[PDB]
């Protein structure tokens, strides 16, 4: 394999991710001279996971880090390994790392890392991660919008043991991204990117770069030498949000996750809750992440986890009397877990300490289904029992959420303790 | 591979395709003077996919764009590459693009692209991909492709950088038929009794290719009788000819489709969560009730047919399919079933026959409830249903601040 | 490449190809006076492909068009161009079109066009053809006709609009057509007054024009051989054995099967008008489909009623009919009990539903079957009459059939 | 494709098939100068099917015919077309014939013709057969040891409308084949091929050529310049028949086919019966051949045909009280036919005029099975009823069969009429 011949980027070229750039500044410092860290035992991560929705500059930042450190950048895409013949995947992972070490210090980027990190190909990856010497100035960055799908072996210490969340940009972030992608473009005097930032809720960087291109097409179509405000207004429409009653439901869903995870004894600590459309900081997402601290999980831990996953839906049903599609992913994950308890873990009553999996009769298929349904239904009703018992808290957390949108650190811990002290 | 030696056409030659022509105007300007775009980095697509039924003018539009830009037009048929010996297809694609670059700007147009882009075909298609990726848009080359079989295409073909822009070419309605008849009648001697509106109205289902043939058959009728003008009777009789030569919508059928279309519109309007209805023509997160409303509306066409005609036709097949998809999704994915619980059933089926059976009863129950509700709505609003149909038959299309008001004056 | 110096033929010389003659009459009008079409923009085809087995009159037809219009005829054979030195074929095609333009209006006829219109010098030769077709002005009254019994061998470039985009199918003659062919080839011969050409048509199923001409000739040689000045019926009867199949029992059966489809189609309110029987919409409603299904089952219905035994003949129909029923039940929501639901598409539903679908499909097909049988029994006599005519002539027209259903 | 560069053979090189060579002598005469036939309207076949077990010189004779006429020979193998991508099969059939015509007169040989003649590939074959002009000196020969598997469209007149049966060789045929393959070999004086012919019952030409090679290996192994009798004796053993009580059963099976086919009204005329191990002249084989005369078949014709197919087994059961494996192929063919009556032809009581085929429920699967079983069982019991009623005839036919081995022409017709007059 042969390093990217693409155009070098820096952080100059990345808008609306000042938090991410902050954390990555050390990695740039490391790459520029690892010997400053090495000399005093400052141990950097070997793997850094970038998490966010597509088109949010995950790949961009990886490249910005390499250009900023003026180091080679290897771009691989996870979806290139799936579908490969027997062994070809692992041999490419081998080669990748052999090239990385020959060109160290360097960045190795693996896009769509979920594509490989859901056997041989991933096992080879894990051995390479642990096989290489951080001190040689090698850092592997990976991107995913599906971190819930990842093998927890990937996130073990000594691997991708740090991650950074790249969120969609708000109005101020959108404006900046507009300015970046308009730098070398000829704008009319009447163009106001502020109004365009305001009128593009939900748009990510990729969409905004596109909108800018659509705007340029509109000018060029008419043979014009400057892009007008009308061209930007018009372009938005070519590429085409949340109601205050939908905001409410989303808030109740997220609060529901939070309340149930707090009450349930083996609940996952709640560090942040958020009602940003697709922020991956929300707890709703978090609850779908693979267990990275432990290696064993107990039946009661799973039932507690399952009950937390169904908290979103429990809160909607209790409060609104009906349910939306919001909980589809929660339903799917909860079902997966229960099927796994029954068919792999030997955690059903009736089915016994047996691996079922298809290898078995309709008669067993049927008991499996009954058993899986029982677990999920029982956890769901437990969730609602909890919601109802802690309705006032649920209501309180919603109220703040509607106001603040995202609650994160020491502040969140004040609120939860006030509320469940 | 050589550019076409046939007659240069322009948009003056295309009828009833105004929306497609407006999307294509950009391409015409780019080709006239790429510098205007390249100058300000207005990135054009490399490949444009034209999608529509046969004889609707896909090839014509591709030609019109080249003619309008006064650039060479390469006319290729996907069907030529299939059946070819080992490697001959790839080598042809390679050559094809070699010539395009030597003639740039130009249009390369691949008809029947689903013939190539559905061993050897792999290599042929792989080679297509390579050439698409391999050419510089800035150099004024546009590849257009046509298909009436888009679902059969490899998604690799639709990736960004490839055929990532699609334009839909629709069958003409009354006024479009009328325009196409006028285009193909420009240079022909017509009797004073000929009325192309009436012939527009009498040829619902006809595409541009059908109408051009119609005109010629009319002409052949006059010629056979040695007459120096084409008469209305010639056109009328030509209709019956084009038919039995090689699909007209019958008047009775027109009626049924009108009621089907009026039905969707009536139900959509009554149902609280109905989708606004912008047009009727003869030619993040959702709630349970949003979905039941959607489903009920989707079943309105069939509901109208059943209530008005008693019988039901094949016309609601696509809507039944969609309605059923929605209800399986509700039962199997969203946990919106009475009895089956907040469980994901499926993902391919990983459950017992006992469950499969309950799923079927629950899907059938949802769809059947929405169906009966649709019928109640149609019976309750039969008068307005009938008024919309009457107008829709007169015009074939109702739209805009005219459909806007009709639904108010009625509801 | 000069106008053929062979005998003038007209349509009077072509037997049993009325449909194709009717398609070609406009070509003749055009050749006689192109200006009639030219002046109103009536565009004629540049290429007409005649498709059919050897000896059916493809060449004869082309010659008759020219003789009929009194216009020159250039006869070329595609098999001449195979095997040629480098370039020679293209140059011949160039010259051939140069000659047609000098002599227009005219017919240029290419026999065995598959021999050229099919991997080397043929490319060159074929490409020149495509160029010349594209190059010539139709309005000049030039028409190129081609013949093949091998149309699937043909390069589709040839069949594209502006080229050979009109195909005329030429079939083996039915009994009346064979009779006419015999008249034609007998015009100039001394026949005895005992010669019954109809009986000879009847006894010669499967014979094509070339076969029947040969037979007349063998009859003539037979009489001459015996020093006789008239050709008798015995000569023709003996000739048949010389120029040389389906059981008459099997023929009966096929005839009842076909007549059955036709009676049911006619009787059933939504059936498809019958245009022809031979023993060789956008939307569709529930009733229309049931009527169609019933009609599809008529052949078999006619066998069961008439013969009590059924043959493998209805296999395709049974398949078709079952396809329709399954689609009614599974895609069209036209079942009693199964609702306005799509079941399937492969199978996305339970065994309980699988089994209900089979009951319902079975019930529809069976009901339509019984109904077909009722129609057959009710119209037995006319069924019998139709079969009696069908067996005699091999091919009857709808108008005739509806008439018998008096 | 490019004509065989293999070594030219003549009939000189083919042993123990004097009957086959006789029939093929005309084809040689035709190929040498088709104009002698053409001139007086002598119409040759366009297709000639060679039938026999493998290793019996089917391919050999095809090549002998071409070498004898000194004409080009195209060898194709049917199994080369199956497994090919979409269209490649038909395009190769096209090309084959295009080459044949360019090199006419010539022989086109299609080995393992059953491999293609059981859609597009066979349909193309049929059009080529009917597309070519016999008078151009083109004859297509085909070989198969599975003619029961062939599409009856192949055997229609104007195609493979003549066939020749090549049987295993008896002792005298075996001796000749031994002599041919020993011509250029150095034999000891003590070698007696006669005794070797006698001791190799069941051996075909291919086996005998092999035995000869094994004999040569034994000499060469010991460094010897002549092949000894001991070497031949020894070689037989390296490559390794019927009991007089098995002969009896085979005779009763074949007689059973004959008796039932005679009695049953729509029975297939019986032209020969044989108890040669694998002669394809036997009626047992014949009854498995595809209907080549007709196009329609009636329910009663099939029931009669089914009953005849089961006559072999019926005779064994009636006479010996039990049954052997001999009837496996008959059972399989009879089942095929009944399944076809029920599922395709609309010839069941209960199932109706419906195409079943899987497209259908377990409930229907089950009725199908019941229906198919009913037909076969009813036909089987009919067969036995017939055997018992005509036991004396059955006994008589066996007796002759045991004596004569094969009964063929006018003689067979005497016997059957005496017996069922
Ligand atoms: N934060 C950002 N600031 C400026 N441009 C951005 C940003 N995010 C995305 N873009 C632009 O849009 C594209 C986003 O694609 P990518 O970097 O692959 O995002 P992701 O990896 O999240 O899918 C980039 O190529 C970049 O040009
Ligand atoms: N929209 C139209 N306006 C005018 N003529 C049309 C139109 N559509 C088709 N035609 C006539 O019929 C022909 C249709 O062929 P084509 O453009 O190949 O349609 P498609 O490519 O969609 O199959 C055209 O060449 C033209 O003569
Ligand atoms: N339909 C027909 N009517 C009269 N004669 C015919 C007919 N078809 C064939 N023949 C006779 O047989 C001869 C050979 O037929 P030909 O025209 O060469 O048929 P094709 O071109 O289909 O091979 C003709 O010249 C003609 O004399
Ligand atoms: N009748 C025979 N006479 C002489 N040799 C034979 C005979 N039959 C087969 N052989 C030899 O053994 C081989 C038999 O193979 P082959 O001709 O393919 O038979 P088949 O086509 O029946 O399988 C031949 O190559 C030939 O050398
Ligand atoms: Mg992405
Ligand atoms: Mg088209
Ligand atoms: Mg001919
Ligand atoms: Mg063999
Ligand atoms: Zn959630
Ligand atoms: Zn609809
Ligand atoms: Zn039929
Ligand atoms: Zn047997």
């Amino acid at each position: 394999y042969k390093p990217s011949g693409n155009k070098r980027v820096t952080f100059k070229d990345v808008g609306g991710a000042e938090e991410a750039i902050e954390e990555l500044k050390e990695v740039v410092e490391f790459l520029k001279d690892p010997s400053k860290f090495n000399r005093i035992g400052a141990r950097m991560p070997k793997g850094i996971l970038l998490v966010g929705p597509p088109g949010t500059g995950k790949t961009l930042l990886a490249r910005a880090v390499a250009g900023e450190a003026n180091v080679p950048f290897f771009h691989i895409s996870g979806s290139d390994f799936v579908e490969l013949f027997v062994g070809v995947g692992a041999a490419r992972v081998r080669d990748l790392f052999a090239q990385a070490k020959a060109h160290a210090p360097c960045i190795v980027f693996i896009d769509e890392i979920d594509a490989v990190g859901r056997e041989q190909t991933l096992n080879q990856l894990l051995v390479e991660m642990d096989g290489f010497d951080s001190k040689e100035g090698i850092i592997v960055m990976a991107a995913t919008n599906r971190p819930d799908i990842l093998d927890p072996a990937l996130l073990r210490p000594g691997r991708f043991d740090k991650k950074i969340v790249v969120d969609p940009p708000d109005m101020l972030g959108r404006k900046k991204i507009l300015e970046i992608h308009t730098r070398n473009k000829p704008l009319a005097e009447d163009v106001n990117l502020e109004i365009i930032a305001k009128r593009t809720p939900g748009f990510v960087g990729a969409d905004l770069e596109n909108l800018v291109n659509e705007a340029a097409l509109l000018a060029a179509r008419e043979g014009r030498d400057k892009i007008t405000m009308k061209d930007f207004e018009e372009a938005i429409d070519r590429v085409i949000l949340i109601s205050p009653a939908e905001k409410r439901i989303i808030a109740y869903h997220e609060a529901g996750h939070a309340v149930v995870s707090t009450v349930v004894p083996n609940g996952e600590p709640v560090h942040r809750i958020s009602i940003i459309p697709r922020g991956y900081k929300a707890l709703g997402y978090t609850l779908h992440l693979p267990e990275e601290d432990k290696y064993l999980v107990s039946r009661n831990e799973l039932l507690d986890k399952l009950t937390a996953l169904l908290g979103g839906r429990a809160a909607e049903e209790v409060v609104f009397g009906d349910v939306t599609s919001g909980a589809a992913n929660d339903i799917e994950r909860a079902t997966e877990i229960a099927r796994n308890m029954v068919c792999q873990l030997g955690m059903s009553e009736e089915l016994g300490p047996l691996a079922w999996g298809r290898n078995y009769s309709e008669e067993v298929a049927s008991k499996i289904d009954e058993e899986v349904k029982k677990i999920v239904t029982n956890c769901y009703e437990r969730a609602k029992e909890i919601i109802r018992k802690y309705r006032k808290q649920l209501d309180n957390i919603v109220e703040i959420l509607l106001e603040k949108e995202t609650i994160e650190g020491d502040e969140l811990r004040r609120i939860l303790s006030e509320e469940f002290e």
